[PDB]
């Protein structure tokens, strides 16, 4: 575990992250995608294979040692607000178990169905609020990534917000 366990936000390409591990935005036929799921195709591209897993899940493969948590998260295009809610709570809470099974000190993670996933609607705060409903039973140090600058300030602002 880490000392103190801590959240943190950097605005950067998750692919140059400093942690123990990566969890990808996955897609439910692990394929290499768009967004951040291409961008960990790009850098480990051997943690693919036979990566597809159903939506609500997680599933880790090593690209080498480094352990790349595939986590799939729905598409609010083709599910209800109300069954979409469940799976992404859902997918985070399978993150928080693999994270706690492979023993690491940090955990680089992005939030899930925020982007091509999200229907068109701004899924900050209900994305943000699940994270932290899996990941606070952890003592893994978690980084999120996010692009944009004006979600760094709020996400930064909502890590500050519980002290
Ligand atoms: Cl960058
Ligand atoms: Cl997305
Ligand atoms: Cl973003």
């Amino acid at each position: 575990g880490a000392m103190a366990p801590s959240y943190r936000v950097k605005r950067m390409d998750i692919a140059k992250n400093d942690e123990e591990c990566v969890v990808n935005a996955a897609n439910p036929r692990g394929l290499p995608g768009d967004g951040v799921c291409k961008a960990v195709y790009k850098k480990w591209p051997e943690s693919f294979k036979n990566s597809a897993t159903p939506v609500g899940t997680a599933k880790t493969v090593m690209c080498g040692t480094y352990p790349v948590i595939h986590a799939v998260g729905p598409n609010f295009s083709n599910y209800t607000e109300s069954e979409g809610d469940r799976e992404l709570a859902a997918a985070y809470r399978e993150v928080a178990k693999e994270v706690t099974r492979l023993g690491v000190n940090s955990v680089a993670i992005p939030l899930l169905s925020t982007g091509v996933y999200s229907g068109g609607k701004d899924r900050l705060t209900q994305s943000l609020n699940h994270l932290f409903t899996a990941m606070d039973s952890t003592d893994a140090d978690v980084v999120i990534y996010c692009r944009d600058k004006e979600w760094e300030k709020k996400i930064s602002e909502a890590i500050q917000m519980r002290t």
